[PDB]
């Protein structure tokens, strides 16, 4: 189980990664931004799931996950992203580019435990 988790917020990145590892996930990859994560992607298509925010320089991550769509390698990987755009807009446009869990910051330690845990369980 192979993740790839890609946010500008280095404290971000921290919380999701210790959430991963508390629920058994210990090979996650991570990025700063989309430019990044695609070269990585790209490199390394044996990646399973794909944890991205939005809002981020060098390629946003809607931007992100409809190239990721595009690609013949990547029609079918699960993709979370974890955004402070709770508005039923972005929503809506972030699940017509293929996007299909929506976890909306911010949130405790536990509580992205908790969302975390429903769509991916324990490894
Ligand atoms: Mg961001
Ligand atoms: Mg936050």
């Amino acid at each position: 189980m192979k993740l790839l988790v890609v946010d500008d917020s280095s404290t971000m990145r921290r919380i999701i990664k210790n959430t991963l590892s508390r629920l058994g996930y210990e090979d996650v990859l991570e990025a700063e931004h989309g430019v990044e994560a695609w070269e990585k992607l790209d490199a390394n298509a044996d990646t399973k799931v794909l944890i991205t925010d939005w809002n981020m320089p060098e390629m946003n991550g809607l931007d992100l996950v409809k190239k990721v769509r595009s690609d013949s390698r990547f029609k079918e990987i699960p993709i979370i992203m974890i955004t402070t755009e709770g508005g039923k807009a972005e929503v809506i446009t972030a699940l017509k580019a293929g996007v299909n869990n929506y976890i909306v910051k911010p949130f405790t330690p536990q509580v992205l435990k908790e969302k975390l845990e429903v769509v991916l369980g324990t490894n």
